């Protein structure tokens, strides 16, 4: 793509431990197919495209980008070690729309539907075996 937009957050890594837990086959199996599945999952499906949407300052504003297009990568490419950075990868994700949209636009009211669902989930998150 274009290359003003930041080449994506990292998703392969050799240097990093990596680790598979029942909690992480829980994120990918349960949360992250819950939300990707979801009508209002598509804004967030890949890395914010700041050219195509003509917001040029979104990487100006938004330091620590993340999206579930990314953590689907992470989750089936095993580049975790614990469900703890896979949830802070959602929840950047959510707090950056909430950061750089105003309330009430149509993407935070769709990232809102998403994280209602992402909250119940994590809420089950099973103990770890
Ligand atoms: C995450 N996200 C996605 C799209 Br498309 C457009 C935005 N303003 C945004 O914040």
């Amino acid at each position: 793509g274009s290359h003003m937009n930041p080449p994506p957050p990292e998703t392969s890594n050799p240097n990093k431990p990596k680790r598979q837990t029942n909690q992480l086959q829980y994120l990918l199996r349960v949360v992250l197919k819950t939300l990707w599945k979801h009508q209002f999952a598509w804004p967030f499906q890949q890395p914010v495209d700041a050219v195509k949407l003509n917001l040029p300052d979104y990487y100006k504003i938004i330091k620590t980008p993340m999206d579930m297009g990314t953590i689907k990568k992470r989750l089936e490419n095993n580049y975790y070690w614990n469900a703890q950075e896979c949830i802070q990868d959602f929840n950047t994700m959510f707090t950056n729309c909430y950061i750089y949209n105003k309330p009430g636009d149509d993407i935070v009211l769709m990232a809102e539907a998403l994280e209602k669902l992402f909250l119940q989930k994590i809420n089950e998150l099973p103990t770890e075996e």
